[PDB]
């Protein structure tokens, strides 16, 4: 299901049309209090997700240099 | 700089308006072969990024059982 990374921001793991997706995304809250996906986000497949993970060290380095 | 996680997909680390952004995003290629940012992406601040990292194990567990 869902993994929160900020107010109104979630990583979601779902099966969509047979295929697994790691989705990093902004959400709105509707009037019934339900979270609904906003248009600012990205769906990654597991290989892309893997590549992201593999580069965390490099990403962190760049972030630290600021 | 930039970090590739698939065809047409890059994580970008930049300083924007005083603050650091880890930006995970889809790119188009223009006719001169240059990559340009598409609208499907998300800019994460370091706190959000931290929360993402903290939950990698849990995200992976979700993905694995699928």
């Amino acid at each position: 299901a869902m993994f929160q990374i900020g107010k109104m921001r979630y990583v979601s793991v779902r099966d969509f049309k047979g295929k697994v997706l790691i989705d990093i995304r902004e959400y709105w809250m509707d009037p019934e209090g339900e979270m609904k996906p906003g248009r600012k986000g990205i769906s990654l497949n597991p290989e892309q997700w893997s590549q992201l993970k593999e580069q965390i060290s490099d990403i962190d380095d760049a972030v630290r240099k600021l």
